[PDB]
């Protein structure tokens, strides 16, 4: 079966056959589309769902078939020997270890398969750091520091992922309790207002309970809370000289610097789960570089985040009485101009949403031609401002789940059995 | 099976049971989501005697429930009467009350429509007695004048006779009652609206005398009883237009932009209780972004971004100056400002999406849900600063419904 997608701006039609290799489920049915559900059950991974031999060798075999195909060795003796070796290791030890080459392939293809990621043109240039020999939270801290230094590269950002030991019985998990490696604290005040990043209040409170001495400012970089081998997590402070930040100023508005805004340069997601051949890597922080709107639209202008639209619109002296003045849209553009101006001026890698979406369309067409498709989630790919003046708005997309993959997992403070 | 949707800005959670009453199909499966396909086969559209009575029964069931007469004598009598009429005539006719209910509920069920908070105030014009294209023209002029109301726009639909054997179809060939012509210039580009180049051709290539201008109101091409379609010019005094100026940039007027007040979709199919109304033009009032973002700034449409930005003297060397985004906001300020100045009804995308969230809350509370298509509900600019961006939505197909149908010129047995 073949499936066509049309770009309604250019009339380019592409044909998807890759969806036939889709294994996991979407959450939709013929009678209901769940395409706007944020974290459906099919995109998450409960740690209690630890796999049996029963289901593991078919997942391994399918991964290894894909791997050996990509290296033009399908059906070779190396291929058959590896299948044999993995089979014996499973029935004997109930799990198996990936080779270094397989791990690198797996992590690159999990990103390649991430249908919500607009930055996938870069997928083949991922630096994979093998941390599967790590045993303690202190060792995790050291690996994460090296990831941050490497990825940051003094502003010339480089994509990277660090992969800690895989899940065994779900009782000895490695977890990074931070949602991102670098994030600002948030503090609920007694008067109900929030200081700092409202999205991080709950995690900030955990850190404080675990002994963090909170500066209680608006942009305090959170400590790392790291869990090795299923033990209680431990606190660590990232060396501040490793945390690259950018003060936000506007190229025309001199008062903008006086808002006191900054952001960090390195977006590094650390709470997702990497699935490769049925193995589950519960700690696998990865990082790239920012698209401007992630900071300028969502981080700064979501009502439930720093929420700076009013103050910016006040200082611009826009007509704030009626929404039809579009004072919110005007301030939004100026804030996003400032984010991009500030990063470029400091020579920190950033991409604007016009550039990123145009590159994604080129990536997607290439993937149709060389791979037979490119799974893509329109709801997430379209940028959160100026949607229809980017080319992805007009692009039909097919969403399906391929493995290897990144999955969501429950926050560990909800599942952890505390040792004390 | 009893599903929940969450708003991530407010944490409000709603429970949906209405989807269990879904009848048509989405195009998705458990292995693939087609949520961003413009026109799956299901959203496009002869009925045999067999499929028609269950459809009629389902519709009459929900109608008599809505008036609290489910299981009443009147209900059962109507069921058998339509049953008798289908067995006999191979179709049936709706009572006026059922027609009005069916139309309002087709709008209520339109999961892609952000304006549905207004669904119950729709003015239904019964045109089922119409027999000719001149009669269709008369009915449409009356609709346009009633709906326009000197700029105090009112929602309305006009329903022409239902499909019979599929050979006597009533169709409005225009996609909207009021749209601007488009012509392929000899110099290579496109004058007017590029979206309407084909239809503009079929007007000339059927008789129209085009002014070959940039904002020429297209004539109506009306098809009655399956005959050949006929041209009619809508009286200009009935077509309310708005010159587009900016409340700060005096040069804006020199761009020469205008738009019409009345958005009136004319090419969809209305399905009520199995019956098919192939000609059912309906109208409401614009959300500003429809004109300013899509009509004016789409690259396949009037595509004015570059010209506006040049007149603003923005740095167009690099995309990262966000000159497109700046111009886009100013264009959309001008649209709202112009309509508001001329006292023509318009809603901005902030007000409309806030209204839709309130509508969703009402529908979940009083109906058990509200089918909604996030890809279409979220506005084409400033998506995440509108509340619908953060609102999870369940998309499913309820009937009565509006459906797409093939363009007539591809189907007409000429
Ligand atoms: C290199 C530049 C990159 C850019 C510009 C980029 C951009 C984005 C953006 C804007 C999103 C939407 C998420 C949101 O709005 O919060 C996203 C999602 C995602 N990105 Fe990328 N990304 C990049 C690199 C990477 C890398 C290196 C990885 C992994 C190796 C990755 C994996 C993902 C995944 C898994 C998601 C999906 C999250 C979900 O399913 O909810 N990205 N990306
Ligand atoms: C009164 C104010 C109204 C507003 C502000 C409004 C707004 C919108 C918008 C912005 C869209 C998106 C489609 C596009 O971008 O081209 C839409 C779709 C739609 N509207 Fe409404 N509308 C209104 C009235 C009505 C009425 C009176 C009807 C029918 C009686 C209706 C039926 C529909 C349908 C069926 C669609 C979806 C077409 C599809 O499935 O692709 N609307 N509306
Ligand atoms: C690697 C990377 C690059 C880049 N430009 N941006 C990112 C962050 C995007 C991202 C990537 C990702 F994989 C997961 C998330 C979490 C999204 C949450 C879910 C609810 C609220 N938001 C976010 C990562
Ligand atoms: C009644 C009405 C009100 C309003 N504010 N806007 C409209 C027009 C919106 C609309 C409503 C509708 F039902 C159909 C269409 C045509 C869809 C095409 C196909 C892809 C691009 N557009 C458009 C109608
Ligand atoms: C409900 C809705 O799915 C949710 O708000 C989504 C919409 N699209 C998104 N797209 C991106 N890139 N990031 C997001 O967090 C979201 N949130
Ligand atoms: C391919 C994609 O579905 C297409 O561009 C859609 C996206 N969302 C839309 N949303 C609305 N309201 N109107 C549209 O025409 C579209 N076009
Ligand atoms: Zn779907």
């Amino acid at each position: 079966r073949f499936l066509k997608v049309k770009n309604w701006e250019t009339d380019v039609v592409l044909t998807d056959t890759l969806h036939l290799k889709s294994t996991l489920e979407t959450g939709c049915t013929e009678h209901i589309c769940m395409g706007s559900i944020m974290l459906p059950s099919q995109h998450t991974r409960k740690p209690e769902d630890v796999r049996t031999k029963d289901q593991l060798f078919p997942l391994a075999k399918e991964f290894l078939d894909q791997y050996y195909s990509s290296i033009k060795r399908f059906g070779s003796k190396a291929h058959m020997d590896r299948l044999e070796e993995v089979n014996k290791e499973i029935e004997s030890t109930s799990t198996y270890q990936l080779k270094d080459t397989e791990l690198i392939y797996g992590a690159k293809h999990a990103w390649r398969n991430a249908s919500r990621c607009v930055g996938r043109i870069q997928w083949s240039k991922l630096q994979v750091f093998d941390a599967r020999d790590c045993t303690t939270a202190h060792g995790m801290f050291n690996y994460i520091c090296n990831h941050v230094k490497y990825a940051t590269n003094k502003g010339n950002l480089r994509s990277a992922i660090t992969i800690f030991p895989q899940r065994t019985d779900g009782k000895h998990d490695f977890r990074v309790w931070n949602s991102q490696l670098i994030r600002y604290a948030g503090y609920k005040q007694p008067d109900g207002s929030t200081l700092g990043d409202p999205a991080n209040v709950q995690f900030t409170e955990i850190c404080i309970q675990q002994g963090w001495k909170a500066p209680r400012g608006r942009f305090d970089v959170l400590p790392l809370l790291l869990q090795a081998n299923g033990n209680d997590p431990e606190l660590f402070q990232i060396p501040p000289e490793l945390v690259l930040e950018v003060p936000i100023r506007h190229p025309k508005f001199d008062w903008f610097k006086d808002l006191g805004l900054k952001w960090y340069g390195l977006p590094a997601v650390s709470n997702m789960l990497l699935e490769i051949g049925g193995l589950e890597f519960s700690a696998c922080p990865f990082s790239g570089w920012y698209m401007g709107t992630e900071i300028g639209v969502r981080d700064y202008c979501d009502n439930s985040r720093y929420n700076i639209l009013e103050e910016v619109a006040k200082k611009m002296d826009l007509d704030m009485r009626k929404t039809s003045s579009l004072w919110k849209d005007q301030a939004l553009v100026e804030i996003n101009i400032a984010v991009l101006y500030s990063f470029q001026s400091d020579k920190v890698t950033i991409v604007d949403h016009h550039s990123a979406t145009e590159s994604f369309i080129k990536h997607m067409e290439n993937e149709y031609r060389c791979r037979g498709g490119c799974p893509a989630d329109w709801v997430w790919i379209v940028p959160p401002m100026s949607g229809s003046i980017t080319p992805v708005f007009h692009q039909e997309m097919l969403n399906y789940r391929l493995t290897p993959s990144f999955e969501y997992q429950p926050d560990p403070w909800n599942t952890h059995v505390w040792k004390g």
